[PDB]
């Protein structure tokens, strides 16, 4: 599933992610259009053989289980596929365990990058929420 910009924060907000752990909407939102484009279905693979996944690209080194990335963790309880899904409840549900492990949204090299200090508030303006 693509996700419109206003369509993916509403389902962001349903699912409790506005304001979790301090981090506004707009920060997510702006981190899922970097991540993913808005695609539940995005896909890459790293250099060290680990992949992301889904509107937050979340990694198989420690979140998910995909059965291909040796010595990896699954923090998450999760196969990775589950990230793909039209349904982001697997995807917020993780991402609310990776911004809870210390570093924040920094977990997320894109948001740290292209959307950290930025006008993030600009991604869910014009949405009715
Ligand atoms: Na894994």
């Amino acid at each position: 599933k693509v996700f419109g910009r206003c369509e993916l924060a509403a389902a962001m907000k349903r699912h409790g992610l506005d304001n979790y752990r301090g981090y506004s909407l707009g920060n997510w939102v702006c981190a899922a259009k970097f991540e993913s484009n808005f695609n539940t279905q995005a896909t890459n693979r790293n250099t060290d053989g680990s992949t992301d996944y889904g509107i937050l690209q979340i990694n198989s080194r420690w979140w998910c289980n995909d059965g291909r990335t040796p010595g990896s963790r699954n923090l998450c309880n999760i196969p990775c596929s589950a990230l793909l899904s039209s349904d982001i409840t697997a995807s917020v549900n993780c991402a609310k365990k990776i911004v809870s492990d210390g570093n924040g949204m920094n977990a997320w090299v894109a948001w740290r990058n292209r959307c950290k200090g930025t006008d993030v508030q600009a991604w869910i303006r014009g949405c009715r929420l």
